[PDB]
């Protein structure tokens, strides 16, 4: 067994309490050399002549270089010390613990979880366990109001192919007039983009961040949307810009005329004094050349308490819950104590968070409650739309993903297609529906939060910026009602197998030659399985049981398929086809 | 290269600031597997025409089954994703990063450290990283004035034996009469034991966290203390206990007597209503049976201020520096908001935690500054008393040891070799005082912060609590000057020889059999190297000269060692001696 390969922390992603009296613990190994990880675990002080008790670690997942076991450590007492014994294939026993390994118990030493204290058992808002949301650009959504319009407004068409600044005009009553859509759908938040009064098309340059911005509507009109959507079941998330602030902002400004002497001065981060807002931007902004960014110092103790009074606002409005724009970027220090304040106005205020890179720093428990899922993008364009990668790749990269964070975030990181940055999910399967709908078949059975962007459910295909950001086609000849069914058929699934959001996820068949993948996501008793056929051609497929127990199986989308011959469940799928088969139970 | 075994990660210890510009990146890898380490590095936001910066990653050590790599990458801009080229023995070239492994750069990804604050360089009190600590367990330092007394009390001589019972005088206003020692032996800090009023010869179930304990002093004894000190240029650290409180103590006293009216019942987790003192023992508890000590709720916000109140007081009293006992059973929100409050209130206070099972999750920099260094309490034990470890060992549990907190962390953790409740370390060095010298020599050059227990300085020879806490022996007559001379000689080395307070330590020699280990200690042109010839016989080692350069090296101890022939330098050294030789820059 090579023991430099195998893998435990006391800490973090690999050990965490569920619960005050249950500690989960984690553990990696090469693929292939540990073939049965067993915990051995007793109270922090429990005295020598004690038998332990004991708790077997199952195998969770195996990505590409790595099997995953993950165990469940009752710890009544909230205090728990442990040490894993590890079994070999060739039967080689080792024992690992903080020493070191061993094969003599003691002198591997102990790891040890020092106590459970509840608030550290990360707890997310129970809502957002079992959601669809759906990704409003309000600018192109719809224009409700065309009194609102900036000047120079294009007509809405499905002719439309934007450019960069151009307005079609797409506001706060749009929506509400749409909402009886959205929530036919199925869809239980929206989640906007930012809405605050800004510059530019797109409002990411704020300038002010008390007040809906003057083309999409204002304090009225958001509170008539926030609750009449609240009202059909939608909540409202917010996007959250805090990282750095527009040009056209108060301080920014008072430091632009006054400079030194603004009591705003050191509000942002300064080596251009004066001001050079047009000819040598670097004074810190964005990233070096952009010039009406400059960041926000969310360390200064008054920009932090603007930006909660910002927070609390917009909470007072009705909002509940933040997607954290660069989040990354601002100190971890506010967002500690951002958690505090937005868990107090709202219990179930979310706070969701964007950084592209690994989130864990954030994960812990303390800072937001999930993140964009952006691995979920790369793996589903290329399993299902590029092809590039095949099933067995598909397992690797969904598997090595999930186990980057404590399961409370991974349940409900944002599992998202596309999004207004980059080109749109049917241009990414190059206009091949087949293609689409197993990706969103896969979408909708997968561990996480279903996020639809603006005009997917009726079929709109975009190149990135601005292409994606077409208006969105409302008329009902003009819309993929094939696809529409679908989503609402999927999203009704969602929500009534409680296994498909609230369930842990297996995976059951992985072939790179045929191309199919197939899942289980399990509660208690209930499976569901989804087999999903990756293939432009036909193929039977045969496949084991899932653990306990199923003889017959239902698929959920059309009928029986108890096929169960005491181990084999054999099943034929036709083109793209994927099946959701589900215990009855 | 066994791909399984490296690791990197973007946080913790293997990645964090310097300062704003620097991070130190660390890279763990199964020993022998990779020779050459590089970092290539851009600023986040920079385009792909650029050239990545370079910066090679030395060997930073290697412990029994991995080599470390660590690199300094200067990120002007904050903001740093990095690749790793690997390197390894028969040539492959890896590219490591977040992606993966691939031969190929872009398949491997760029690590991301997405933006680095003042905020979040861990800082460290100055002085601490110079600091000598004295431990007094003030019960036994000295008798000042009988006044003091509890009666019942023994004899002040060698001869007294301590039982568990008894008491022997000892208070504060001994030490105000004993600092002139105190500041010929050279010690920079005292730090005291529990000294808060209570009823038992353990104060830890502290009855009265607000004043002294009757038989120690009283607010004016300890606040001149305090001051004569200061003008001695050594300063208070003080034992706190905020985990549990005692039976007595006046918020608890109010469900003694007051069942269910008592204000205070969610001060407590209370199992069985009501105090259980005598009926039996459970409720939440330091430990299994023991009787005094119910458990703070610290989590409590109405707790938590009190035990700030605390603070706050004696922090007004003008002490330096909290340790902090348990530390590990209370919550990191606690923690956290306390850091922020000692460092608001002093900037320079130390605040040191006592976890015996790694603590990291503490060692962060929001947290506390150190742990008591368990590992070198047992590293020298065996190494230098118990014989039960040779030198590749020692340097083995050592470099495991020195790489597993973020550097800042490293330099202040106390090097203790013995506590009032251990064994007295010449009993566990067998009573041989050439022995114990050598783990002297060791203590005052390596990097971490010496704690001096009562008496060692003195050849005080004993035993598990009680024998430990024998009374400190005063009568020239009746000490090791001889001892006390040499300690004297190495604290003063340590304060003139920067890089033994504040330099980087790399193992320099560790030959298994002749049981001579030696090390470097650096800063800038400056190398320090110690040659511990841990054997009990005079050999003769050829060591490699180090990086900077040194032809000739004086030997600090005792006169120069020119015997830089080319590279090697030829050291004859005699039974247990450890040298300490300084290259002069
Ligand atoms: O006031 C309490 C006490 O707090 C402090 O103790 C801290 C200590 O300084 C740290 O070193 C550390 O302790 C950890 C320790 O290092 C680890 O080795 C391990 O401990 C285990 C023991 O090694 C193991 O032997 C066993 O314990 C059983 C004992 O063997 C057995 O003798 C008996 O224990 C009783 C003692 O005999 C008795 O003397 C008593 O202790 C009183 C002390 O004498 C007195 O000085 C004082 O101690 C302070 C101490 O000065 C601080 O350093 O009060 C004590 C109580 O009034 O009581 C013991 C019964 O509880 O029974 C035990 C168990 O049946 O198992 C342990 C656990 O595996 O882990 C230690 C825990 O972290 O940390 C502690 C603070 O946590
Ligand atoms: O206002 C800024 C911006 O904020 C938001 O963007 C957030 C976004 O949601 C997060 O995902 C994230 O970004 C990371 C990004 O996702 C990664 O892809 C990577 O991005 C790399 C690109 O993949 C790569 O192609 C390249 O980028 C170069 C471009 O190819 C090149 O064209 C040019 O980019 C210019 C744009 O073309 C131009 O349109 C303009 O961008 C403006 C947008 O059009 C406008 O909508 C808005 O942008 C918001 C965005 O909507 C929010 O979602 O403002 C933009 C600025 O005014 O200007 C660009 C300037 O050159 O140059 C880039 C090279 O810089 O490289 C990148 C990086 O290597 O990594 C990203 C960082 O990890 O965070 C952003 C917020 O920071």
């Amino acid at each position: 067994m090579l023991l430099e390969a195998i893998f435990h922390e006391a800490k973090g992603s690999y050990a965490y309490p569920i619960s005050e009296t249950q500690l989960r613990v984690r553990l990696r190994a090469k693929k292939g050399d540990v073939v049965r990880c067993e915990v051995l675990y007793a109270d922090r002080y429990a005295s020598p002549e004690e038998e332990l008790a004991h708790a077997l670690a199952g195998k969770a997942g195996s990505d590409e270089r790595f099997d995953y076991f993950e165990a469940l450590l009752e710890c009544s007492t909230k205090r728990v010390k442990y040490v894993f014994l590890l079994t070999g294939p060739q039967g080689e026993a080792v024992y690992f613990g903080e020493t070191g390994f061993s094969a003599e118990r003691s002198k591997a030493g102990v790891f040890q979880y020092a106590y459970i204290h509840r608030s550290e058992v990360f707890t997310t808002p129970e809502w957002a366990k079992e959601a669809v949301i759906y990704q409003i650009f309000p600018e192109r959504f719809a224009n409700g109001d065309p009194s609102n319009d900036p000047p120079g407004t294009e007509q809405w068409a499905k002719d439309a192919r934007p450019r960069h600044d151009s307005f079609y005009g797409g506001d706060l009553k749009g929506v509400i007039d749409r909402l009886p859509y959205l929530e036919e759908l199925g869809v239980t938040a929206l989640y906007f983009t930012p809405i605050f009064a800004s510059p530019s098309h797109h409002k990411y340059d704020t300038a002010d961040y008390l007040a809906i911005d003057p083309q999409f509507g204002d304090l009225p009109t958001f509170r008539r949307l926030v609750d009449e959507a609240h009202r059909r079941g939608i909540k409202i998330i917010l996007d959250a810009v805090f990282n750095h602030a527009g040009d056209q902002f108060f301080a920014f400004r008072d430091v632009l005329q006054k400079g030194e002497q603004s009591r705003y001065k050191d509000w942002f981060f300064i080596e251009d004094f004066p001001v050079s807002k047009t000819s040598r931007t670097n004074y810190e902004t964005f990233a070096v050349q952009v010039p009406a960014m400059p960041k926000l110092r969310t360390e200064n103790p008054e920009v932090k308490e603007y930006l909660f009074d910002v927070a609390r606002f917009w909470m007072e409005q009705g909002i509940d819950g933040w997607r954290l724009d660069v989040a990354n970027e601002v100190d971890h220090a506010f967002w500690r104590e951002f958690r505090r304040l937005v868990k107090s106005l709202n219990p179930d205020a979310l706070i969701v968070g964007a950084i592209w890179h690994d989130a864990s720093g954030w994960l812990m428990g303390d800072q937001f409650d999930s993140v964009m899922n952006y691995l979920f993008r790369e793996s589903v364009i290329r399993f299902f739309a590029t092809g590039e990668i095949h099933a067995e790749r598909f397992d690797a990269e969904l598997t090595r993903a999930r186990m980057l964070y404590p399961e409370q975030a991974a349940q409900g990181l944002w599992n998202l297609l596309d999004s207004h940055d980059t080109e749109r999910f049917l241009t990414s399967c190059g206009g091949n529906e087949a293609k689409f709908r197993l990706a969103v078949l896969f979408q909708m059975t997968y561990l996480g939060t279903p996020l639809i962007y603006y005009g997917d459910e009726i079929g709109m295909a975009g190149a990135t910026d601005p292409d994606c950001r077409r208006p969105m086609i409302w008329e009902e000849k003009e819309q993929n009602r094939g696809l529409f069914e679908f989503y609402k058929e999927l999203i009704r699934l969602r929500h009534r197998l409680a296994s498909l959001t609230r369930g842990n996820v297996r995976s059951w068949h992985a072939d790179k030659q045929a191309n199919l993948y197939a899942f289980v996501r399990t509660v208690q008793d209930q499976h569901v399985g989804v087999v999903l056929n990756n293939r432009g051609e036909k193929q039977t497929v045969l496949l084991q049981v899932p653990e306990s127990g199923g003889k017959t199986w239902l698929d959920c989308l059309t009928g029986e398929e108890v096929h169960g011959k005491q181990g084999q469940l054999k099943l034929t799928l036709r083109p793209y086809q994927g099946m959701i088969l589900w215990n009855g139970r």
